[PDB]
């Protein structure tokens, strides 16, 4: 009963957050075993941030230039290296709270939980989606650099995102935990635009199924459509194309509600062409695209 | 809008969640120090759930009838008592993960984080608001009974909600941690309708202040009002009247923006009487009512 943007419980990740400082530059790091992972931007002074040559900057650093604080306890740095845009500080102490974990690179349209942190201290948790243009529409303030995104399966934390920067439009850009940006961005303090964003079609369909499961059918209709004719209209409205794989992934929701995927597509086509006429769906005046089919299944199965 | 529902980090509460079972009836409990708190509904068999006699059901129970588990580890029950609709099970082990904590009873409009739990295992976290009709629009499945809602202020967890039941409209009802229901609900498996809901005026005002902070201020008018005049008008539009405490919690936002609370009330009154005429506020044609003044200060600062 009900449907809400829901994040994973953050406790396994809270025990991994630390603060990293180089000179006066400071941000958040992630302490797993005897390594702290953080954005390499921490090595920049305010002057360096505008145009950093990171290999040149890092070679001039010593271990003692890195102050790592876990709560109030300082962790001694005994080695350091850089993997793409992630700095890896080897410390002399293993984190006793290290969960089972994996580093993964997520696909556009997939969701994850973000633990927003400031000065190494967790502040809030929420769910986000990787946009098709590889930005995220997060909620982050100054000092959030190094906050991480993750999913939890059983007791295994799959880390997928490390926050780096806010773009001029107010959307956010970051890397995987191997230090590779999602999207065409670079870790430099210069104005950066993203590519044109598009709407995650398979997610909108999942959310319409969530609405039906929760008792609202006002937007359904008796029209049906082929996959190709739906995709023609979707693309006209800057929606991502729907693949047969997406149709299959929606199968369980179609089975549960008795609404064929292509019948839901005909509903979405009418919503795009007619608008919502001031009505709402699951309390929203806009078509929501940040719930995956699995997000819906886990909250509405039964 | 840039604003979104953000939950508190849940780790401090995850370490307190346990499972409580009586026979086959099972739900979640909250382990603080050497006491486990859970809905007393756990003492009902399937046939007792419709019309339970809790005093009779409890006198027939002994300590050894309660199965309390942290994961698969059993915590021995050494005492039991009932406080309103909450059972308190004294256990032989003090929880080493107990945070600094308080039990509080919140007002409608206040928000809190829910840690949804199943079989004593935390599953997800989300923010909710207490509606004026004393329900929450949560997301809960079977097995969620006993999940808790909370706020965290400076290492201290203030527990404010314990989930009991789903109502016919799919909204949710529960108690404070002293076992007193929010609203006119009782802990029995009967259909209980929620009353008509209203819009949380203090939170809409907070949302308008958030818009002003972000430079979206077209709706500010040249008028002011009295609190009494505004309250009488607001109720005609299914909005809650403001209390003196509401005026005071808007203090910081009023000082930050330089917009007097009563001036903002007059601006809101014009939106109610005239609509928004095709414009938006924070990119939305809907006035959001589930962000408190504290939530706005938290996401903006
Ligand atoms: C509003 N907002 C939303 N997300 C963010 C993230 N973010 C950040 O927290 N900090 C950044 N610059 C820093 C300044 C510092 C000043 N001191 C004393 N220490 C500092 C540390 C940092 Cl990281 N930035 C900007 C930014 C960060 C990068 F990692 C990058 F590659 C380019 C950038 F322009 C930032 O966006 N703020
Ligand atoms: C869909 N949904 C949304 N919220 C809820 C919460 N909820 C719940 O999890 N369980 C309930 N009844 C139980 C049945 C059991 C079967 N076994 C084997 N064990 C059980 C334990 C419980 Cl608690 N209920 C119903 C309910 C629970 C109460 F505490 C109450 F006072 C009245 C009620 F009608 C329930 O709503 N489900």
């Amino acid at each position: 009963s009900g449907f809400r943007k829901m994040a994973f419980p953050s406790g396994k990740v809270e025990g991994c957050m630390v603060q990293v400082t180089c000179g006066t530059t400071t941000l958040n790091g992630l302490w797993l075993d005897d390594v702290v992972y953080c954005p390499r931007h921490v090595i920049c002074t305010s002057e360096d941030m505008l145009n950093p040559n990171y290999e040149d900057l890092l070679i001039r650093k010593s271990n003692h230039n890195f102050l790592v604080q876990a709560g109030n306890v300082q962790l001694r740095v005994i080695g350091h290296s850089m993997q793409n845009c992630v700095l890896k500080l080897k410390v002399d102490t293993a984190n006793p709270k290290t969960p089972k974990y994996k580093f993964v690179r997520i696909q556009p349209g997939q969701t994850f939980s973000v633990l927003a942190c400031y000065n190494g201290s967790p502040s809030g948790v929420y769910q986000c989606a990787m946009r098709p243009n590889f930005t995220i529409k997060g909620s982050f303030l100054n000092g959030s650099c190094g906050s991480v995104g993750f999913n939890i399966d059983y007791d295994c934390v799959s880390f997928c995102y490390m926050h780096h920067m806010v773009l001029p439009t107010g959307v956010h850009a970051g890397t995987d935990l191997e230090g590779n940006f999602y999207g065409p961005f670079v870790d430099r303090q210069t104005a950066q635009a993203a590519g044109t964003d598009t709407t995650i079609t398979v997610n909108v369909l999942a959310w319409l199924y969530a609405a039906v499961i929760n008792g609202d059918r006002w937007f359904l209709n008796r029209f049906t459509t082929t996959l190709n004719d739906f995709n023609l209209v979707a693309m006209k409205y800057n929606y991502e194309p729907l693949t047969q794989d997406h149709v299959d992934i929606l199968g369980p929701l179609s089975a549960q509600t008795g609404i064929a995927v292509l019948d839901m597509c005909a509903s979405l086509k009418e919503l795009l062409q007619n608008g919502m006429n001031g009505r709402t769906i699951l309390g929203s005046a806009l078509l929501e695209d940040e719930f995956t089919p699995f997000d819906v299944v886990r909250q509405c199965s039964g």
